[PDB]
RNA sequence: CGGGCGCAUUUCCAGGCGGUGCGCCGCGACCGGCUCCGGGACGGCUGGGAAGGCCCGGCGGGGAAGGUGGCUCGGGGCCCC
């Protein structure tokens, strides 16, 4: 992204800055599992009564 | 140090993305283990054994026996059924 400026020509402009404060010991990510569906994503079920 | 404000940084307000949640609960679909129930089709036997369903022509002997035949009881009009 550059966008015009005032004084100086142009600069560009990064999206996405980088993160200013970094918390110690992060924890790890998963193991990636499957066949796990949200709630609005499973299928309904009824009884034949 | 200096040249410089759509740019970058400091605070508050209101929302979404991935990691975390006072107490008491509930729900959903997948995964593993386990018990139980229902339904439907397949192979073998002596290519299962025995009954069923119509009868034609016909053989055998026999008993846990239709009539015949002393006797017993009862019903209806000595006798009769």
């Amino acid at each position: 992204t550059v966008g015009g400026d005032k004084n100086g020509g142009t600069r560009v402009v990064k999206l996405r800055k980088m993160p200013r404060y970094y918390p110690t010991e992060d924890v790890p990510r998963k193991l990636l599992s499957h066949g796990k569906k949200p709630f609005s994503q499973h299928v309904r079920r009824l009884r034949s009564s």
